[PDB]
């Protein structure tokens, strides 16, 4: 668990993330895709994205960042309370869409790489650690869903 004051840090951050929430998804979902191009063939809407130009100017990235920050926000307003919401997220990854959990340890790094990218020395030493905190929160209840359907 987290402490309030990290929680605190935590939600401070993503209320800035969300006055962008389509420029943070997009920025997210490119740093994942350019960094391992394999996520990319679970995604037959996103296969033809063959450079980082057209991944930019692609509307589809930006709606698809949208839903997928959007969730992860529902989730981090819980405070670690997210059961009913981290389930059906872990049930889905793991049985129709079938991503390893290190995908998930990908973009969560990539996460912390945009933060620092697009607010240069905005983002806290103590808003990093709270942050990280909180994605290794969340990665761990899904390992411990992704244990139970034995999911390799
Ligand atoms: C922060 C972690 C993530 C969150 C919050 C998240 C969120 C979502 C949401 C809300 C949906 C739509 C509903 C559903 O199918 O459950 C979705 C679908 C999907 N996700 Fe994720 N996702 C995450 C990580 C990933 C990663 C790392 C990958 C692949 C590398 C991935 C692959 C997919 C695929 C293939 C779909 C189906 C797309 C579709 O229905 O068009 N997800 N995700
Ligand atoms: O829909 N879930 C996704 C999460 C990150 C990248 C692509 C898709
Ligand atoms: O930011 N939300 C979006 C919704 C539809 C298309 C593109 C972006
Ligand atoms: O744009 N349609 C989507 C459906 C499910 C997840 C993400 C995007
Ligand atoms: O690693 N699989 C996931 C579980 C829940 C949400 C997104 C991804
Ligand atoms: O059965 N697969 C596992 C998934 C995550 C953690 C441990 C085991």
């Amino acid at each position: 668990g987290l402490s309030d004051g990290e929680w605190q840090q935590v939600l401070n951050v993503w209320g800035k993330v969300e006055a962008d929430i389509a420029g943070h998804g997009q920025e997210v979902l490119i740093r994942l895709f350019t960094g391992h191009p394999e996520t990319l063939e679970k995604f037959d809407k996103f296969k033809h994205l063959k450079t980082e130009a057209e991944m930019k100017a692609s509307e589809d990235l930006k709606k698809h960042g949208t839903v997928v920050l959007t969730a992860l926000g529902g989730i981090l307003k819980k405070k670690g309370h997210h059961e009913a919401e981290l389930k059906p997220l872990a049930q889905s990854h793991a049985t129709k869409h079938k991503i390893p959990i290190k995908y998930l340890e990908f973009i969560s790094d990539a996460i912390i790489h945009v933060l620092h990218s697009k607010h240069p020395g905005d983002f806290g030493a103590d808003a990093q650690g709270a942050m990280t905190k909180a994605l290794e929160l969340f990665r761990n209840d899904i390992a411990a869903k992704y244990k139970e359907l034995g999911f390799q």
